[PDB]
């Protein structure tokens, strides 16, 4: 792939994120360039190269308990990035809980994530 | 105000749009750092200045027919920043139309908006 389009971004970000619903590390390292940074949360040191994201990955999802989902329309740029909201489903406190998140992607001119930033913080996450 | 909490990035966010559906430009100016930078939509080179920016959101506001809302909670960060998602109702082609928007904001140390960052494309506008 070329650098991706906007509705190209849309298909990539939205398939990123079926890929953490089911937890495939492997297939969400493969979507990474080979030395793409993450800043998850955003204002945390950021991560870099695949090595480090799918350790981090692995903590994160490794354990199950995940399911996430898109809460709106992926939003695209025309130089290859994007920005999208969803809801992760995971474990707090042996309850359900939900953590709103935004992602920002840039991909690169081989459709792969160069950078990721994920902005959400503890006034994101809700309980029942 | 200091360099804004989560709680308070959220607030300011949500002012934000608040302004912006009411359509209020000087009011959206006034939140505005003197450097701060708009990237509208994110792709396009950065708008400096405050009467540039002015000048913006006149262009994109000044028929008085804009509405805008949250469609989803902010994204807050503990560094001063955030994204949220949003969903625009203007007339467009002689059309009711609606864009899906995402703005990622850093504020700085006396909470005004250093830097803009407005995700969307035309991949985002529908008809309403
Ligand atoms: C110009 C416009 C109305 C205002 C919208 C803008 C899209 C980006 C958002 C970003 C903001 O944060 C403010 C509103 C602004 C629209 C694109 C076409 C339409 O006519």
């Amino acid at each position: 792939m070329n650098l991706p389009t906007a509705q190209e971004v849309q298909g990539l970000m939205a398939r990123y994120i079926e890929l953490v619903d089911v937890g495939d590390i492997e297939a969400i390292v493969q979507m990474y360039a080979d030395d793409a940074t993450v800043e998850d949360p955003f204002g945390q040191p950021p991560i870099h190269g695949r090595e480090q994201i799918a350790a981090f990955y692995r903590q994160g999802l490794g354990g199950g308990k995940v399911r996430a989902c898109l809460t709106g329309p992926v939003r695209a740029s025309h130089n290859g990035c994007g920005a999208m909201p969803f809801r992760v489903e995971m474990v707090w406190n042996g309850q359900p809980c939900a953590l709103d998140v935004i992602d920002v992607m840039r991909f690169d001119e081989h459709g792969r994530i160069q950078t990721m930033q994920a902005y959400w913080s503890e006034v994101n996450l809700s309980v029942r």
